[PDB]
């Protein structure tokens, strides 16, 4: 099972699933081999009913699409549609939060409120919205309106791009026509330009892609902004991760998907229903997180993370998962069928994300508490149905210190320098105690032994004094392997990095260092990393493409991860991807994405499937940036 | 060559292309065989980097996607993305027209103006925009704003759906949650819900699809409305079609793509540059149309149609095509390479639709005349470069009577009944002189011998007294085979239909009938057919799903054609498609689309590749509707 996952809890559940004849994602992957090489290389097109078209990567015919689309057009069009799809996910998420905020402050959803007034005001200020003499509810109404306005064309570009990157960066992007006009506008334009008989120039197509990726960034940043207003900006919190956070004697409820609009209420209402759960013979309701929505409630409330991404089915295989509460994105639809075998009640809540065989309980913000109770009562009934049934929860969990929003990081650093909080970080970059910064982001992928790339790359970078920050299932991987436990600093960290983590932790009263890796939250919270890096850029008076900062989507899967990688490149970062995106069928496209794009944005993709080699390449990219700033490396 | 195209001009150019070693769309199709059966059946998914996933239509593994996506989810997701892509094309088109109108009435684009004031006012009235005491420019500004507002969420649904279908129909659609909230909103939501780990219920997915198809309808209707305001509502016009409209001694300029914003100016400016063309040794500038933008200028100005869709390369093969002026959609990118062999100057004009190797001349509405002259001067230079070169223009063309907007049709009918213009049509439906109405729409497809389905089906229906109307490349096919020449009425039409066409033509002073088939314009002008059918519905006090009206996308290709078929079903029409959409890999999806959707919208797909059988099925659908209305059949 170590060939499937490096997570021992997952390995244990894989053995149980095998024993019980429950098919997993790894089994479905094995059944899919060998996968289509046309798809793998990007040399397939189904954009019209004359298709499917394919192009042999090498050899003889077919060499070109039926309409005349070249390999470079077909590859660039496919990529662009993946970026649009990612943008559409993050922007649906952000939009849901925008309408929730609007409803809350209009008196239409009393379960929701302005929890972070400081965040609300700072956002308003960043957007140009007056706060002076204004009611919080009116400021928030204006913020929600601005959010919604960024989805379409108007007299300004997307503010959740132009107001979050340094002017120098906006200027570079504007010069290349890369600033999004509207989030959904860009999504639609991509779908248009990539449809048959439209855009058929690789560079032009890819430039569209870059612009659409910035629409994704806007959605991410908007989602983080709005979730923070509604649910609070994360601060450092201690919790646990992995399957051992499940409790046989509790009603175990997984929140799974992405939107804190749902999970945050589940968390609060679950505490209110403890006695009712105890009436049913449980100790209480044990809310645990899967995927980003788990990350959301982990960051804000210290809700323990059960598992992530590719291993999500394994939580069910324990036999102790009474409910899995879903909104949207990254939910393997296998869960609905597996539920039948495991007893788990899988519940969908969003009109646009149903799964055949799951129970659907409409969630309306207007009735959030009511709907939460209905959902949690299904979970209690399910707990009761497994009275006397043996469960196998691997007794495996790690300690996780998380909640490192950018505000939290700045606050942490401020204990070393109150009025110039970024300076201590920069001082240590300059003196070599911090070599650079690496953001690990994105998914696991069934193609890569689970977590192997994240942990292999993270280990190499940490020994080389790289400050490692993480989001999404990258944070998931690292937390589950102990990288968020400060007790592991001595083992994992180079002396310089240890020195810095220790200095900061001790100034924050911890008697010990910050953790080896800083958990910056969910996938939309990649925007937090952007805020940090942009703040550093602003503090240094240079653009992001001069900073020793890189990203690694080490085990990428979702279209959202492709969108995030692409905007990481677009804002000026060397961006590693540890799985093959469908681009190798076109050398010119590959060359643009991995080389010539440097001349446009300063960022670039580093496609590297071998994690040791990926780590060297990321270190090289970091060190090149250091040299560019005149620093030793 | 008759196995490739039933068009003799195209056959002649195919022989020339063969002789000269110029690869065509048919050659590229041959090189693609056998095509991937996974793609053909819809049983392939590339929505994440764990893919590509495929499912064997029959047999053993793989049976399910790696994430657990079933055949029915994979098929429905692929379909939904095609609908979104179509919607995105039509909505990009409509949006371009909306900004052009805005610019025109704000004094920013003097080449453009309100040409149809009556249309402007009636649209304003349909939308609820006051005109009484208002300046035309302000009414138009409000119309343009309403247009743009329909792209995003607001306090009303998409008005270019809710104000164009009868209230009963809107009520049925609203009951099923099918009314679009915003055009680009729906496009984005589709891309979201079809991304990995989101929507995974076929019915739910398909309902999303239906709603997105109505966003496409809105874009179509908006495009027609706005083009009519700007460029004039078509009325009956006589012109010609096929390759023989090219003239060896003229500067031959094809307008190709979709948007009249471009082609309409090319047409007007070309007349202004006659003497300059004559200075270059040409008789003048011979503007000819390809695809929809050709249809646009044909409908309004009687510009002759050169060719359509699948045979577009053949115009170049003549050696006489001096320029091909492109905006977007349905342009085979092969044209850029073929241009090198044929001498044709291929010119792109839209930022989001470039083709490697073509000359790009940015077109800005603000500089439309200037940009047109620059473009046309490239064409004149190209004419000069072929001085003394032999050309082979097939001396093959048909007479085309076209320009049958719904307003034109109503006006035609009004000559028989001034104050109840629809009644004569209905009278003849009731007495059997008109059996029903069939709309032919959409593309040619290299899989179907060009035009064979359109003409085979049209012939059968016309003999059975069906009133045949046509748009896009369906109109193209029929015009090129003589179906728009009133001289062919005796041959083609049943006695009843002939009686009616003759009665209407004679009342309009023609001394002869209307043509066998009524050309209702471009693909967005499928919305004209909706206006006609909705007007009939309103006049009869019944919904569209009770009317003896069907559609046939007999040789469909583009995602736009899939979107149009899908909204034809959604508004309540039996809708034939004569190519296999990628749905046969899922019986449940196929069953929804061809049967159970009847219970939702009253419309349904009729998938039939055999055109004789398709015609019988369409006649059966028409006759069922007649029986439902208590009429003989
Ligand atoms: S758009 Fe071109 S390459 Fe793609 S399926 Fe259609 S004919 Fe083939
Ligand atoms: S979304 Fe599911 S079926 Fe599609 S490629 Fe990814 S794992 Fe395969
Ligand atoms: S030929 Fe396999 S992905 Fe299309
Ligand atoms: S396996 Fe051929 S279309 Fe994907
Ligand atoms: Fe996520
Ligand atoms: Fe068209």
């Amino acid at each position: 099972q170590n060939l499937k996952s490096t997570d021992r809890a997952v390995q244990q559940m894989l053995d149980k699933a095998k024993r019980e004849g429950i098919q997993t994602v790894w089994d479905r992957y094995e059944a899919m081999k060998p996968q289509c090489g046309f798809g793998e290389t990007g040399l397939c097109c189904r954009h019209c009913l004359q298709g499917p078209c394919r192009i042999n990567p090498f050899g003889d015919e077919p060499k070109v699409g039926i309409c005349g689309a070249t390999a470079e057009v077909i590859v660039a069009r496919g990529l662009d549609r993946s970026i649009a799809a990612g943008a559409a996910g993050h922007s649906g998420h952000a939009k849901h939060l925008a309408h929730t905020l609007k409803k809350a402050v209009q008196g239409k959803a009393a379960s929701y409120m302005i929890k972070d007034r400081t965040k609300l005001h700072s956002i308003a200020k960043r957007l140009g919205i007056p706060t002076e003499g204004q009611k919080d509810e009116d400021i928030a109404l204006e913020v929600a309106k601005a959010a919604l306005a960024d989805f379409h064309e108007k007299d300004t570009p997307v503010l959740w791009v132009t107001t979050v990157l340094p002017p120098s960066r906006v200027k570079v992007l504007s010069a290349h026509g890369l600033i999004p006009a509207g989030i959904d506008h860009e999504i639609a334009e991509i779908m248009h330009r990539t449809s048959m008989g439209c855009d058929a120039d690789a560079q032009n197509l890819l430039l569209g892609g870059l612009r659409c990726s910035l629409a994704d960034l806007a959605g991410c940043y908007m989602g983080t902004d709005l979730a923070d207003i509604l649910f609070g900006t994360p601060a450092p919190v201690v919790t646990e991760s992995n399957l051992g956070v499940l409790k046989a004697d509790a009603v175990n409820v997984a929140v799974h998907g992405h939107n804190p609009v749902l999970s945050d209420i589940i968390v609060s209402v679950s505490k209110e229903m403890e006695n009712e759960a105890r009436a049913a013979g449980a100790t209480g309701i044990n809310v645990v997180g899967i995927c980003c929505t788990g990350n959301e409630v982990l960051m804000r409330h210290g809700i323990p993370a059960c598992t992530h991404s590719v291993s999500q089915e394994m939580a069910m295989i324990t036999g102790a998962l009474d409910a899995m509460i879903l909104d949207y994105q990254c939910i393997q639809p296998s869960v609905a069928t597996i539920a039948e075998c495991t007893g788990t009640t899988v519940i969908t809540t969003m009109e646009m994300s149903k799964i055949t065989g799951a129970t659907h309980v409409n969630f309306a913000e207007e009735a959030a508490v009511e709907n939460a109770k209905q959902i949690l009562r299904l979970a209690i009934d399910t707990f009761k149905r497994r009275k006397g049934k043996p469960v196998e929860i691997p007794n495996i969990k790690t300690k996780v210190v998380a909640g490192f929003s950018t505000e939290a990081i700045i606050n942490a650093l401020s204990k070393l320098n109150a009025n110039d909080p970024l300076k201590p970080l920069i001082d240590n970059v300059v003196n070599g105690n911090i070599r650079g910064v690496c953001l690990f982001a994105g998914c696991n992928n069934v193609k890569v032994p689970q977590d192997q790339n994240f942990t292999t790359i993270a280990r190499k970078l940490l020994k080389q004094n790289v400050l490692v920050v993480a989001t999404g299932c990258g944070a998931g991987a690292l937390m589950r392997h102990g990288f968020m436990d400060p007790a592991n600093v001595d083992e994992l960290c180079g002396d310089g990095l240890k020195a810095v983590l220790t200095a900061i932790g001790e100034a924050n009263g911890l008697g010990g260092p910050l953790p080896p890796v800083l958990h910056m939250g969910s996938c939309v919270d990649n925007s937090r990393a952007v805020a940090l890096v942009a703040a550093l850029a602003n503090r240094l008076g240079v653009d992001l493409d001069r900073l020793p900062v890189v990203a690694s989507a080490a085990e990428a899967m979702h279209e959202k991860a492709v969108a995030i990688g692409t905007w990481a490149v677009t804002i000026g970062l060397p961006t590693h991807i540890g799985v093959l995106p469908p681009i190798t069928g076109s050398l010119p496209v590959t060359q643009i994405l991995t080389s010539s794009v440097k001349d446009i944005t300063g960022g670039y993709f580093i496609v590297e499937l071998d994690p040791e080699t990926a780590a060297d390449k990321l270190l090289a990219a970091i060190n090149e940036r250091r040299a560019g700033l005149g620093l030793p490396w």
